[PDB]
């Protein structure tokens, strides 16, 4: 009598679990796919004498953070414009980095490879023409 | 003399149960398997001035529900041709979020990921192509 | 004499008393060997749009009644086909609760466990489809 | 001396009832072995065209009878060799349901999941292949 | 002849007695299936500057609150709206923690895995969206 | 002086009584101590081609012979090695029955269930491989 | 007593349930086997002027069908040829669609590309030579 | 009295019964060792012309009998080799199939794949190479 | 009088058979407890050329012998330190099976389960690794 | 009589047992899901002459102590700020081994693979720069 | 005459005496059911520092006090908070434990299993996450 | 009288002997927590030359002793350090092979598992990179 | 009395079950780990006069002859070094195949891909220079 | 209760077993990740007078041992600082070879492609100048 009760017992708490594990699953399937993505779309355009850059990137998930900015050299930090709205936009973003001040002179009108850095850990590559 | 009718009726009542259990458990294999699931077949297209979505789903179980679905932004609801029958059919479905509308017209031609939020717990990743 | 004769009678009366009470054991065994047996043996395709429960039920002994039925939220009584038969049939049973009413459209495709209360104190559970 | 032939009275009804007893235990354990017990051993072919299946079950118990099929949508009847026989033999099974039929041409060389319901309070689950 | 009386008085305790733990053993069948199952259906939406919580929930029972919630590794008490009602509906819970503050900034627009603690003991697994 | 006379008669023949009871009541333990344990202690081979069983089982009781085997569907009798010595030994046991032979021919390298019943009530379930 | 064969009854419960399992995956092995895969084997030619493409598909599987074409701009329906079969041959496919109709007349001599879409849930990319 | 002989008599047969499902028991676990399982061990060449199948298949259990195989067409029996010996051997196999011959000669130096529909409910999953 | 006798010596007898019914019972608790536990700690090597069986062997009970082991295919006999020592040890059996003597040398690297019959009515299930 | 009062005495501490158990796998649940999730999220930060570390580790779980770093050919310990802090953070931690010193000046500028090595069981693969 | 007498007087003790071990038997039930059941429902935590301990346990029954706690290699002495209140409630732990102090410093992050001792003589299981 | 003594001596040996029964599984309960868990939570150094092993397992278990360790073809014992505390610490184990010794040399930089038989009844498997 | 002895029966025989499960499960862990890993580290040399193969393979297991060569065309034996020593090794193999004679003479100073079959259920990818 | 124990054993196996698996995989990552990476950075020069050999080589991760060295030619054995510390090194190395020995006299000052076998298992590729 103490068998059929404890297995009904355990038979519950099995499909609870189950379906628990399933959901969860499901959940990680449409996080996953809503996490988001910015990739370059068009050449961008940087002001190598304000530290200026010029970008458009597109954004096919949520809103996402441009936490810092990175050279072939050093990385420094956004100024402005850091959020990134959904869908194709122009941005204005600035630059601000100590050692990369007054050192794009000379490389006034060629191309320029940048990385920008997300918050949700995603990664963008850009390629762009630096302009006076 | 009251042992033994006391151990006859012990197992009668516990083989009641254990047929009641076992009963339940192949009950729960039924279920399970009829419980019904949706995969995507072909490409689908998603219209970008209309935020109408065209979509073929592959039912192998009962009618579902579409009572949700999500784009890059915010999760938004359906308002056409909810239900989903058995077999292969194709479904006509349109999308009501007030924010993310005409942010589709800079997509277009592109590809987009989406996901239907199903009625019984289930997710399905649905690949789209923006037309205008 | 006044010992044997009380001798016989109390030796007649204890013959008379443990032959009732050999026959009580006994019927009592043929009242739980028949005392009815509840089981399903099949999907049960629950209706959500009108709340109406079908269900295979197998039954070895008494025909026995369903008093009510509990749900997830409450039990609620039963109002259609409360009679079980003998054997194995197939009954559709309508089920009237007025405060789970209306929540049951999300769980259209999904699957649901309810437990039925019958007249012999005998709980059935039973896994069931939602449909609408 | 009531006492003695009252003590002997029980002794041999209770050895009379636990003899009962332990026999139809015994009986219980011999029929439940033999009860019936029903797997698939390869793949069903199911005919969307003419609703045939072409299925081999395994049986290694007595014989037990198809009471019906479940598939994707509505369970319907089984029209010709319900009888099972012992052992593992190729079955011809004509399913019959109202709607359900030429939905499965556009599902030709896909996969299908569909359980049986037998006799003895059984679902055997079967895996098969939709075919032209 | 006392044992004849004995014996009678003994075999209507002992009935007596096996039918309460007969109907004890069948109600527990249902105080076990009403607890309700709880678990995910689709993707949450976690906001990182006001820390409110978005959730959809499934039910399959009465009525369970949610007692604490825990994160990364902290445990936070919930504000408002701690009941959980029967069947699928949105959830808006208002999360506070000390711990987090100042610290999704980070993780905006990236999936993150969350637990709710509920009253009866049940755990819920939700994968989210932090959203700015 | 009358009284005395069937007083002593009477505690006599109730002392003479009691002592039958008790020596029987002991014997009856001793008997059924004894009474035969059969039990299945290793792995069957079951011959498939001329349906000849092979099994191991262990005697703490009096020797039992083995009044029949029953089989899936069909019940036949023994033909070899019918008594059952005390302690573990195998024996070799060839089955009779018409229709069982050439259809254990599919199940050749499968495990089965076989029942022995014995002569003391006992029946004796049995796991075995049906090797050709 | 109840105890032993409450034992017993859920042993054999749950070997009857892991023989079905274990039939039903390993059918499942052979199921996703037998569906097949279609993929080109020879460069195909498409008509502009009369939409007629001429492909050689190798199927390695069951047969299926092709439920619709798509091309560079809105999906097609096939018209003959429907069903393929088994192994490699060449199939002549007629492409209907309205608005597309002799856009391919400006790149005739030209190379383009087309999916077509199968009935078991499957796209195949193909490669075309458009002819005058 | 009575009732200490009911208790014995029940211990007794508690005890007969219990250690006859534990002997089961474990007998069941030789039984589902010793079934063996069969595995692909290496590419096996196909010879077109003829429908031989020259395979390699690993057996570390008992005896099988390969009962049919699965091409992409159709099952067909096999009329070569059906025995299945313990240990690595190299095993050839003619296939009996009408309506899928002669259509292999176009598939000669790819890879297929097919499923042998083993007697012990197993299929085993095969890699192969058609020659001619 | 005669009464009062049958009730003394009836009322010592029954306490007598109490005390030797509860005596026994708590004998069988030391003689369950005490019968043997048996289960492998480590891994086994087989070695093919000698059909040496080298394992470890956990016991936390009393001494046991290895009637016989249980291959692929058939059960043979043990020929080396048969016995069993209480606690964890490395044993080294000797197997002797002569129809499938070095069928194992094309085996030598991979996995293989075999299993251990003991003499206190268990089967020891253990792995190997065939090793030259 | 005592047969009934161990039978519910049984099933209470059965159903205890099973609450236990039950209560015990959601614990499991409750503690693997904030177990805690480590990646990275961007390029690190490495000095070749200080020998310096700043790595960004996006943190989703309880804060964990640092038991050591992985460098090319031998493993690191950890100097300062071994405690970590959940959230996007940059913290400045120095790596102390004898031999690594002064050997990074010569790859200055070029990419480098560190791991990070979790307390708990967590090993996070680190892309990184090497700088002066 | 005495005859009648004697029976009277043992008719009414039988009766006197039964009736006692009926009520008996009730209180026993009565005693059970509120002997205390204790059960997990919550994720706990540990110092890693100070070792203080804080679970919620379920007490469905009288109030039992912890003896003890059992830690992963010995036995943990109780320092605090020994008396429970039924409810969930918080608990300030304290283990007086000398030879185990600084063995939480590599756990910090990790799952840990835990038991308490009952002064009931019940022990539960604890899962639980070990902090700094 | 002689059935009320029977009643009363069997109910108080039956309750004895639940309670026995109980405290048994009760006590189980720690027992097997605490039988001891190990798991592998770092990278595991090891010395190709003096084939020295430095290893990282938690132990969230009871105290155990490493019995032995086992490498791809060899088994051996372990020099040092066979006591493992409980936490995680750094491990120093020296394994004394004569033919190991050497071979390594040619696999210095790769990664090799190895099997750390434990003293509990379990194994480990462990991550390790073979260094000179 | 007899529920309560049957009650310890059934727990220590599923104690000494599940004992026998574990142990088995983590000898099929270690089984695995050790069963052996083996690939290629350089290009192998093979000589087209004599057809002989130079390869060098890593093993991380037991010791595991070559079962077979296979080539473009046919598979074939082997004639020498059959034999896999554990580490890295330079083997020298003869492949004896009559129809690839004098075939091999036109790739001379070309690539070519090699398959070996392993005792060990393996197969291996060789990639090799052929010199005459 | 057995059903029960036997579910709790059960359990924390896998527990275990789970741990053990998450541990062992968290393993490989860390040793991949330190398997070492090795390649040019830098034109090599190879002495053709007295075969001295001069290449720059970047090892990312643990220590590696060059086994070998392969020409167009043939492969001979190094005789020059076969050890590779971590970092780029102007690595003096001496090889010796057989067949191509003072032949390469009349390439000097011309492009050739040298190859490496590495202890890990990974070759590299050597673009050097030969010189007199």
């Amino acid at each position: 009598l103490s068998g059929a009760v404890t297995a009904l017992i355990l038979v519950i708490a099995s499909v609870i679990i189950a379906l628990v594990v399933v959901g969860f699953a499901f959940g990680l399937f449409g996080a996953f796919t809503g996490q988001g993505t910015v990739a370059q779309v068009g050449t961008a355009t940087l002001s190598a004498s304000t530290l200026t850059l010029t970008v458009t990137l597109k954004n096919t998930g949520a809103s996402t953070q441009v936490t810092g900015v990175l050279i072939n050299g050093n990385s420094g930090s956004v100024s402005g414009m850091t959020t990134i709205s959904a869908g194709v936009n122009t941005y204005t973003i600035t630059i601000s980095i100590g050692s990369i001040s007054t050192t794009l002179r000379g490389l006034v009108g060629s191309t320029i490879s940048l990385t920008l850095i997300l918050s949700n850990g995603e990664t963008v590559t850009v390629s762009a023409i630096v302009t006076s």
